[PDB]
């Protein structure tokens, strides 16, 4: 079964570009990642940086999660992300988003043994 590590890697992370993400990027991603099967997923975002630099978040600077949990902590530097977001027009099967480009500071929750990335919570 798929760990929560696991997941989180499925669902955000993308190593293989430093940004590109076309217009069409969003569309491809979110489909082929599973995101898009029985729903649409409304809002994701891909980090383009290394495992071991998105791991390393864990450490890093310890914020409070958007729900009110404890466990979230913000990168020191900006990393390379997409944002997706379902476009108006979108009618699941046909899941359609808009693909953004940005450098931005993410911000994840971390759990377990090994403690590592389980949720993609913001990015600021
Ligand atoms: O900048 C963002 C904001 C949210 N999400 C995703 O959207 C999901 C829904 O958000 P969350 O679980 O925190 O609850 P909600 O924001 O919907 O209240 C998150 O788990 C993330 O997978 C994301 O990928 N990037
Ligand atoms: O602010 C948060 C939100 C989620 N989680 C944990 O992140 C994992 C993945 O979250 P979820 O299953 O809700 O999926 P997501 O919303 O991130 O897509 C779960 O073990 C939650 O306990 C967390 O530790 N802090």
């Amino acid at each position: 079964k798929e760990t929560a590590a696991a997941k989180f890697e499925r669902q955000h992370m993308d190593s293989s570009t430093s940004a590109a993400s076309s217009s069409n990027y969003c569309n491809q991603m979110m489909k082929s990642r599973n995101l898009t099967k029985d729903r649409c997923k409304p809002v994701n975002t891909f980090v383009h940086e290394s495992l071991a630099d998105v791991q390393a978040v864990c450490s890093q600077k310890n914020v409070a999660c958007k729900n009110g949990q404890t466990n979230c902590y913000q990168s020191y530097s900006t990393m390379s992300i997409t944002d997706c977001r379902e476009t108006g027009s979108s009618k699941y099967p046909n899941c359609a988003y808009k693909t953004t480009q940005a450098n931005k500071h993410i911000i994840v929750a971390c759990e377990g043994n090994p403690y590592v990335p389980v949720h993609f919570d913001a990015s600021v």
